[PDB]
């Protein structure tokens, strides 16, 4: 990282950087050169040298696939490795002859390379044009001008070999493979080593990077998060980060939103005491080995110069093949590392997201909960997932169901398209409107089908569920799925005693719904005995009170119905934890609770199973799920509230805390341990006089929500108890605490 | 207060109560009836009826004014008194001799009385109008036919006789005349009586009060506050109180927001400790009685049954003679009292207003400061003061200047329109383009004077400063003049360390600017000797760099310039406190601080001194002031800011605190005793890092403003200090404790 000393010029309205009139300037300029002796004498960056030399050596004939994986290309290995080696050594020594060899060892094969059509081969092709773009910027001044001409001519032959084109004008700049290292790595990369020769790669490349990829990114990134689950993350947000250090090594500083450094932070918040990660958008399962973020960790952790990335890298600093160039060259081995036990307990993401994640601690006892909105889908690898809540301790409890791969296929599967990505998959709500159709006909790479089945969940958005070409598409089209009403957390910031979230996801929904909304209020209840609670309060109002309402709870193992009560157990795989949910509204009499699963039965979907058993020896904990609890309505109501309340401990937990339903004026509440919660009984602003009674032993904390924003008076037992308090605007809520008595409060 | 039980219908899409096919129904009906011995029996209100009793002799003629003032008739004596007696009588015993010797008494005279037109006479004709009002409805079982024609034929000549004529379409319905005692009491009360046999009146009445007044009001209800200054409160606020009593009385409940119980409660923070109340709207002053709200208090108490605000009316219990009969029928005597010393020390009013009060105590040691953006202006008795400030603490120190009335005249008079009213008069801010005009045309119902002078100030909003007739009109015109940004006090509810305020003023100003800022924040610094300070950051784009710039200080006595820095003192009338403020911004290379002031120079308007001398007696303290310092850029430019840090203390101490000026990285900043204040340096949004250094010992209390909602980290000596802080959307600011050292914070 390094200020900006490039010149800047508008393309089209949209200002972008000049590449400077020197070499290097691929991943480093002049610049950084004589460092790099310290480097190659930093020990710790000498192993991965050492890991390079050993790189250079071919594959064995025996040893080779055949079928030449995208994972073939990316353990690089022999003459492409050779040659950057052999660049790098004439950056460092200036010797003619070395950089020389580097240029005539790579330049007919980069002219005559083929590829078979294989898996993601786009890969190997931009992986091996960026091959010969290291050679032509770090040995530039050795080249011959018939060369320079020869080396342009190969590289737009290799470059029309990838899938977004060349022009690079197919597929789309927020999802998908042009999201990948095609264009961001790859096609950026050639475009700046022949930029004196051929300008026009760089001005097709960066024009496309600046105009859609980085509009859409900077939209985002304040909120500091990403969209495409807890695997894709990986690959989409490595990717941006090449952008940016090949952009500010190039001479033109931070191109992004600098809010890039926080988004890796939800990786760290959502990691299990197992190694494994919260689910979330199109992920599979494995007990075997803990799950690493190796390469964002790398490349965020050392432009930003952040200790708890460089902790996450340094779990497992091993970075693939075809990246051990990339860690020698911008790897900071002067930073230090710093383990999340001193993070906040909640971490917010607000627009387009608006999710929570909330702990009760960073170790085994972790309860880890999350609450999601959406306000818009990205569709690809996120989920149509508007509502859903996902919690863990000691074991997946409440569950995000299904898994990407398995006994279906992939990402094109049935159960992909049947009930992974759908609603039904989730802690969410369902409307059945048996005329609904959800257009899928545009989704997927093949096994193309034109509707997916009815699941009384949230809408596909795009063109047949096809994915928007950039942010202007995005905000025009249909991919607005809700819109965060309030959220906050405290009342202390490093350990909050309540966490709260609520957003309106009609949106997410067809016309079949005219309202849905959903409000969460997780506990930190600071006991270890029962150390969480959520309690979770939706209003759903259907266009026709004959649309079957659902809500879901999803878990591994078979819950077990009692009344209103729903316990849900882990006891396998060493987890232990429980779940118990008090059902409060509808109440007992308009109630009816039914358990959905075990063979035969884990992804029903209204009629049809879409059956994904693991791969074997996959998914040991079996995670994707065999179990649903579906409450439902007995009367057909146009409007229906659910209020449910879920509390977390150990399965040997014997006592739990009572639940009471509080049912005032204006107001209905929920009362458990030292806690009380309120919400409108409408759900919408309350902006009058309103009160509850409240009954029980000692000092309760208050949370009262879906409050004007203004002043207002707490009184008990008809006295003023507190004269004037705030109810702020973020979370539209009182907070204080109190005793028991009748309360009223004025406004 | 009971609950409405009377018929409600649509009138042009305005839901109206139907008054109840029963006499009595004014004021009270046969449900509060017999508790009228009860309250009889009342050792309180004993007395009251007393009072009354007393008020039944006539005037002596020699007593008799020669101008029958509103004050003559307020003070009711006399044949009105005993028939309003009379009539209570029947109601309490039922005799039909005591009936009809109240119907005899009064109506000979109904009919004929005669009233000199005077210009404030509306009151006692509309007062003349509720004591036949009260006959009639009190009385009616005893009417006879021909006698209820008479009755009926005698109000409407009254009524014709009132300034909103009759039918009542002429003046305002948010202020003036038209929003006294003749619409909201006087009318509507003999409406309500008459119903029966001429609904006409009630529907044109109440039809008004519902379509307008109504409207108005329950649109800035819930920002807790009221719009025409310290002194029309009573007037004001008394009339609306008396429509809600009298609605409620009927049958109709509580019409206006409950909203309303909280508007008096300004009053409360306001009161200093010599009795008198701060400034605001058109005032005048005295030291020899204390100011009380005795009617609001009565009434705004008793109905909504608040201690606080029943307190303010037992400091004393003495109503105007013609409102003695309201005392007597709606007081709470078993109402409890409850002085202010509990109540938080700051308390915000929003939209339309966005006002601060801040507090340091509730005791003679009081630090009073009042912080203004003021969305909207209502005109009549407000003043154009957006973005004004004003401060007390043992004396006015930054003061709210000129008088209301003096040897200028009163509210027509030359320093009304062109100094009191005006931006010149307040700690604000002035932009003098040579060229603006000031329409006045319309101000003072249709007075003569067609344009005011130019005082580098406000815009006159209107038809040439006149009042919109309502809501409808207020909205669609150009009334707007300012938008709150954000708002915050401390972290502490109670006793806040901080309490903070934004306003972008913009709109309260012609063309002449770009744009205007004004960000208040008080520290109450929790200390005897220097108890607080006020820091305050303007930002100022003028359209023309030309255009000269002011900012204003205001004080009774001379300021004391050294320098950069401002001394004012009060050293009479027991006033001891003193003002010192340090000039930041500009810098002292391009600020020019001059002090205008004493005779001749008290009310100067570039050139022009408008005199307005107190009338004899009044106004010892001479609030109306004498002096005010400019603080004027040297060289001309478009963008200027201010930033001024305002220190409060009795005028015997010698050491205050250093202010040092914080010059960061996008940011401009303020540190004094261990308080740290940084604004973003442009007053527009920070959303990238930035920093600054901080030099001092011990811990440091840190407000940070301007900044993108959201998650920040917070880095000190190039180490994460706080990992994880959410600056919230009310405030847009950062709170926390450090020690000295370089900080920086990235978003
Ligand atoms: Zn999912
Ligand atoms: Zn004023």
């Amino acid at each position: 990282q390094t200020k900006a000393d490039v010149v800047w010029k508008d393309v089209d309205g949209v200002s972008m950087p000049i590449p400077p009139k020197t070499h290097p300037r691929l991943y480093l300029r002049e610049q950084q050169v004589p460092d790099l002796k310290n480097r190659m004498n930093d020990p710790k960056l000498k192993k991965v040298w050492a890991d390079m030399i050993k790189m250079q050596e071919d594959w064995k004939p025996a040893d080779i696939p055949e079928v030449k994986d995208f994972r073939f290309y990316f353990n690089q290995k022999g003459l492409t490795v050779r040659v950057e080696l052999m660049a790098l050594n004439y950056l460092m020594t200036k010797d003619p002859k070395v950089g020389r060899e580097a240029i005539t060892s790579i330049i007919d094969t980069l002219e005559t390379a083929t590829f078979k059509p294989a898996g993601d081969i786009s890969r190997g092709i931009g992986l091996f044009m960026v091959t010969g773009a290291i050679v032509y910027d770090w040995c530039y001044d050795q080249l011959k001008p018939e060369e320079k001409t020869r080396f342009v001519k190969a590289f737009v032959r290799l470059a029309k070999m990838l899938e977004c084109g060349y022009p690079p004008v197919k597929d789309k700049s927020i999802v998908g493979h042009a999201s990948e290292w095609m264009i961001m790595r790859d096609l950026l990369s050639v475009g700046i080593a022949i930029y004196d020769e051929f300008p026009e790669m760089y001005n097709l490349a960066a024009g496309r990077f600046f105009k859609e990829h980085l509009v859409a990114r900077n939209w985002f990134y304040p909120s500091h998060n990403y969209h495409q689950g807890m695997s894709y993350l990986n690959v989409r947000f490595t990717n941006d980060l090449f952008a940016l250090w090949i952009l500010d090594r190039m001479g033109a500083g931070n191109v992004f939103n600098p809010g890039q450094q926080f988004i890796l932070y939800d990786a760290i918040y959502k990691r299990r005491p197992d190694g494994q990660i919260l689910a979330g958008g199109d992920v599979d399962y494995s007990r075997k080995k803990p799950k690493y973020y190796t390469m964002p960790a790398l490349l965020a952790g050392s432009y930003y110069k952040d200790e708890y990335l460089n902790y996450e890298f340094l779990k497992d600093p091993n970075v693939e093949p075809h990246c051990k160039l990339f860690e020698f060259l911008w790897r900071d081995t002067q930073l230090g590392s710093r383990k999340p036990d001193d993070l906040p307990l909640s971490r917010y993401s607000g627009s387009p997201f608006g999710w929570m994640i909330a702990r009760t601690g960073w170790g085994p006892e972790s309860v880890i909960a999350e609450m999601k909105v959406n306000e818009y889908s990205f569709l690809n690898h996120q989920h149509q997932d508007a509502g859903a809540f996902q919690i863990y301790y000691k074991g997946p409890l409440a569950i995000d169901a299904g898994s990407y791969t398995g006994s279906s296929g992939g990402y094109n599967s049935p159960h992909n398209k049947n009930f992974f990505k759908r609603t039904i998959a989730h802690n969410s709500l369902l409307i059945y409107d048996p005329k609904e159709t959800f257009s899928s006909s545009g989704y997927g790479g093949s096994d193309h089908t034109d509707f997916a089945a009815n699941d009384g969940g949230q809408r596909l958005p795009g063109k047949g569920w096809i994915a928007p070409r950039d942010l202007k598409e995005m905000l025009a089209g249909d991919f607005r799925t809700g819109k965060i009403l309030a959220q906050g957390f405290g009342p202390d910031n490093q350990t909050p005693d309540y966490t709260y979230l609520k957003g309106d996801i009609t949106a997410a929904y067809s016309a079949k719904v005219k309202e849905v909304k959903r409000s969460f209020l997780f506990l930190n209840l600071k006991d270890a005995k029962v150390p969480a609670a959520m309690i979770v309060f939706d209003k759903v109002v259907a266009s026709n009170p004959d649309f079957k309402k659902f809500w879901l709870l999803h878990s591994i193992e078979q819950p077990e119905i009692k009344g209103n009560q729903i316990t849900i157990k882990r006891t396998k795989n060493g987890d232990s934890g429980m779940l118990v949910n008090t059902a409060l509204l509808p109440d007992a009499a308009n109630s009816n609770i039914t358990s959905i699963g075990g063979k035969g039965k884990d992804f029903w979907v209204f009629g049809t199973n879409y059956t994904n058993d693991p791969k074997p020896g996959t998914d040991e904990a079996l995670e994707r799920g065999e179990w649903r609890v579906e409450i439902t309505p007995k009367k057909a109501a146009a409007e229906d509230y659910y209020l449910n309340v879920i509390q977390i401990a150990d399965n040997t937990q014997q006592k739990l805390h009572e639940v009471k339903r509080i049912d005032g004026d204006k107001v209905v509440g929920v009362q458990l341990a030292d806690r009380i919660v309120t919400f409108s009984k409408t759900s919408e602003t309350v902006d009058r006089p309103f009160g509850f009674s409240v009954v029980g032993k000692g000092t309760f904390k208050f949370v009262m929500t879906d409050l004007l924003p203004g002043t207002w008076q707490v009184l008990k037992d008809g006295k003023i108890l507190y004269p004037a308090l705030s109810a702020k605007g973020d979370d539209g809520a009182l907070y204080f605490e109190g005793t028991e008595g009748t309360y009223r409060f004025l406004r």
